[PDB]
C-alpha cells in the first residue's frame, strides 16, 4: 500500500504557542476533533524551547509531559504527530532561553555546552515521545537556519562543515528505525549563496528532504499573484531538492506550504491551495504536504505581521474556511492517487567541490536557473533539476527518465527575492 | 506602635524562579513554613516576564493566578508579600518577552505600545494582588535600570526626563493610599555618573528608596572582605540616599542585602550578616532589611556565577544554614528597637540644577566621598550625606542633626567600582 500524507502545522487555537504556558487540554481534544474531520493523517507540533529547557542544565519535566500528552491526544483522534524540538523562531518571534541571550549569549551551533544541553533535552523528549505510538519523529526545530546568517541581528555565525558535524551529533540520538529524523531550513537554504546551511545537507542528512514554500520570498511580487510561476513554487522546490539528494528514492515532505495574504487576497487562497497541491504532485518523490496552518492566530495578539492571522485552515472561533474545504478536498483526491512518474528535461545546475551551486541565488525567484524551470513546466516538459555531475551520468539520468539537459549560459541572481 | 520589617528574598527551593513553568504549591508551604519559622514578616517574590505576558497584548491569566496563588499562601504562613512586576533581569539572567528581542527589539522605556503594554499589566496584577490581605504593594521590577545603559549588551537607551515620565506613569496604577508603589535600581543609580536613573528618582519617586547592597561591587575587593567598609556598606548606601531624599521622614528599605561568596569567604557570612546589620540600622530611617535570598540555588542548574548559588539562608535541601540563624538573630533584636537618633557629620555632595550629584562616581567604592564618609563613620561620628543645597539649610541640618560639615575638596572617582 502506497499513499500520500495529508496534515496540518498545529496551532492551538487557545493561545497559540502560548497555548504551553496555560494548557487546555479539552480545547487540543477539539481542535485534533477537527482536523481529524477535515480527513488529516498527521499534525506537525511546537514546543517552545524557553520552556523545555529554562536553564542550560534544568529541563522542565512538566514541559516533556506536555508535549507527550498533545501528541497522545493526536493520536487518540486518529492522526501520527512530528515534532520539532526546538522553537526557536515562530512566525517572525525568537523564543531563546535566557541562558543563550544577552549576558549569556551563546551560539547554540558552535557552543559545546549548548551542544551538549541541545543532545540531552532531544534525548530527554524522545525517550518519552517514543512511548507513544502516534509519535513518528522529530525534526531539530523550525528553520533554525535563520539564527546563523545575516540580516538576524543577533546571529550565530558559523560555518558549513560544522553545520555537517551539528546536524550529524543532533539526528544521532534519534532511532532511525523506529523513528523519522529531521533538519529544517527556510528557503534561505536553496536561495542564498554563502549560507552555512545547505542544498546538499537539506536533501541528504536526514531521513526526508523539508521544504517549506512561501511565495511572498518574490515570487508572488516578481510574477503576480495570480501567476503559474506563483502556484508552481512548491513544485519548484521540491524539484530543486532532487538535485541534489543522493538517493533518487529520497522523500520530499512539502512540511510548510500556506496561502499568504500579504501577497494573495482572501478570496485567491482556496483556489491557490488547490493548484499548489495538483502542481506540486507532480513531483514522484512527494511524500506528504502539511499546510501552515490549522487555525487563525487570535486577534487579540499583536505584533504578527497582519497576513500571519488569516494562515488558518479554521477561523479564530474554530469553525472552517473555504480553504480548509480545499486542503480537505485535495487529502481525498490525492491521499491514495499513485505518485507521478518520471521527467522528461532538466535544468542543469553547476555545483562545487562539494556539490553545492556555485550560484544558489540564480535558483531564487527571478533567478535564471528558476526562470528556466519555470518556462519549461509552463511547456509542459515536466522538468526536473539536476547537478552537472549528474548531467554526465546518463544511468542517473536514465532513472529520472530525463533525455532533454538544458544549461543556463548566462546566470543570474534572484532578483525578486533579494528585492523583498 | 513602631518596628523594623525583617524578610526574604524568596527564592523557590523548587525550580528557582523557573518554579512558574511548574508549580509545586505543597513546596512554597513548606519554604513559607521554613521562612515564617526564622521570623520573618515578609517576602519578596518574582514572577518572570515572558510567562506573564508572552505576546504585547495577551496576558496570561494563568501566570497572574499563580503570583496571587504564591501571595495567599505567604499570608497563610504569617507574612506581608511584596511583589516585583518585570523580571526583566534576574541573578545575570535577563527574561525578556519575544516581543521585545531581536526581529522584535524594542525599547522598554521609550515606545508607546511597549509603556502602555506594561501599564496594562500592573492594572491587571495589582488587581488581582490587591485582592488578598497579605499583598502590601509592588515594586516596578528588579533592578530594571540595568536595561537602560552601557555595558548592556542590547540596551534600551533612554534619558533621565523620560524616566521621570515612565515612573510616574506606571506608579500611578497602584492606588497608594492602600499599598505601596516602588521602583528598583541597582547601585548604578547612585555610583555612575550620566545614567538615566538617579539618585532624585529613586529618593523621591515611589514611597520608599529601595537599596539593594552588594559588597561584590569593589567594596569588599578595594578594602577587604574583613573591613569595617565592607560592613558599613549597606548603611552607607542608606545614608546617600538619604541626602537626595526631599522628605526627611521617607523611609529606606534595605530590600536586598546578602554575604557573596566571590568576594566573602563562607565561614564569614554570618558574622557579615550580623555586622551589617546592626551597621545598617544606624540610619534613622531603615525600614527593614530583606536578605538575598531565602533558598539556595539548585546546584543542578548552570551558568550561574558560582557564587549565586550559595547566596540562600537555607541550602538547597530546605535545612537552615548558619547565616539564616543569625538573620534571625538580627530579627529578634531589631524588629522592635526603636529607631536610631540623629547624626552628628555630613559629607557635602555638590549637586546639579536637578539635585544630582555633579560627581556620582566619587560615591562610589574608592571615590573621595565614598572615603570621606567612611572615615567619620570609623571615627564614630555617626555621619549622613548632605546636598550643597541642604548644607546651606540651618533648619534642615537642625532636623537631620547635623552640627558638622566635611566638603570634598579634590574629588575623585570610584576606583574599585570601576576595576570591578
Amino acid at each position: 500500500m502506497m499513499r500520500m500524507r495529508f496534515g496540518v502545522n498545529y496551532t492551538p487555537s487557545h493561545g497559540w504557542f502560548h497555548f504551553w504556558l496555560d494548557p487546555d487540554w479539552p480545547s487540543v481534544k477539539e481542535d485534533m476533533r477537527r482536523i481529524r474531520n477535515l480527513g488529516m493523517d498527521h499534525v506537525r507540533v511546537f514546543p517552545v524551547w524557553p520552556y523545555l529547557q529554562p536553564n542550560r542544565t534544568w529541563i522542565n519535566r512538566k514541559a516533556i509531559a506536555d508535549v507527550r500528552r498533545m501528541v497522545h491526544i493526536a493520536g487518540e483522534q486518529g492522526m501520527d504527530a512530528y515534532v520539532d524540538v526546538f522553537q526557536g523562531h515562530l512566525s517572525s518571534f525568537d523564543f531563546l532561553p535566557s541562558w543563550l541571550v544577552t549576558w549569556h549569549r551563546g551560539n547554540m551551533f558552535e557552543d559545546a555546552d549548548a551542544v551538549k544541553a541541545e543532545k540531552t533535552l532531544v534525548a530527554e523528549l524522545y525517550g518519552e515521545l517514543a512511548q507513544e505510538p502516534a509519535f513518528r519523529g522529530l525534526t531539530l526545530g523550525n528553520e533554525l537556519n535563520q539564527f546563523s546568517d545575516r540580516p538576524h541581528p543577533a546571529k550565530m555565525a558559523t560555518s558549513s562543515r560544522r553545520i555537517d558535524a551539528w546536524l550529524a551529533d543532533l539526528l544521532a540520538v534519534v532511532d532511525r528505525r523506529k523513528h523519522v529524523a529531521l533538519h529544517s531550513e527556510n528557503d534561505g537554504v536553496w536561495y542564498l549563496d554563502h549560507h552555512p546551511f545547505t542544498p546538499v545537507q537539506a536533501a541528504n542528512l536526514g531521513d526526508m528532504t523539508t521544504i517549506h514554500s512561501w511565495v511572498f520570498n518574490g515570487t508572488a511580487q516578481g510574477y503576480g499573484a495570480m501567476s503559474g510561476e506563483c502556484t508552481a513554487h512548491a513544485l519548484y522546490l521540491a524539484e530543486l531538492s532532487r538535485a541534489f539528494a543522493r538517493n533518487p528514492d529520497r522523500p520530499v515532505w512539502l512540511q510548510e506550504v500556506g496561502a499568504p495574504q500579504n501577497v494573495l487576497e482572501a478570496e485567491q487562497t482556496p483556489e491557490f491551495c488547490r493548484d499548489t497541491i495538483a502542481k506540486a504532485a507532480q513531483c514522484p518523490n512527494l511524500w506528504g504536504v502539511t499546510w501552515w496552518c490549522s487555525h487563525d492566530v487570535d486577534s487579540r495578539m499583536s505584533d504578527f505581521p497582519p497576513f500571519e492571522h488569516a494562515l488558518g485552515l479554521f477561523d479564530e472561533h474554530g469553525n472552517i474556511k473555504p480553504i480548509g474545504r480545499a486542503f480537505a478536498e485535495m487529502a481525498q483526491e490525492y491521499r491514495d492517487k499513485p505518485a507521478a512518474g518520471g521527467n522528461d528535461a532538466a535544468v542543469v545546475i553547476e555545483v562545487d567541490e562539494n556539490g553545492n551551486p556555485l550560484n544558489r541565488g540564480a535558483c531564487g525567484p527571478g533567478g535564471s536557473i528558476f526562470e528556466r524551470w519555470m518556462r519549461l513546466h509552463a511547456e509542459g516538459a515536466r522538468p526536473t533539476l539536476v547537478t552537472s555531475a549528474t548531467a554526465r551520468d546518463g544511468e542517473a539520468l536514465r532513472r529520472l527518465g530525463v533525455t532533454r539537459l538544458e544549461t543556463d549560459d548566462e546566470p543570474h541572481g534572484a532578483k525578486y527575492y533579494t528585492a523583498v
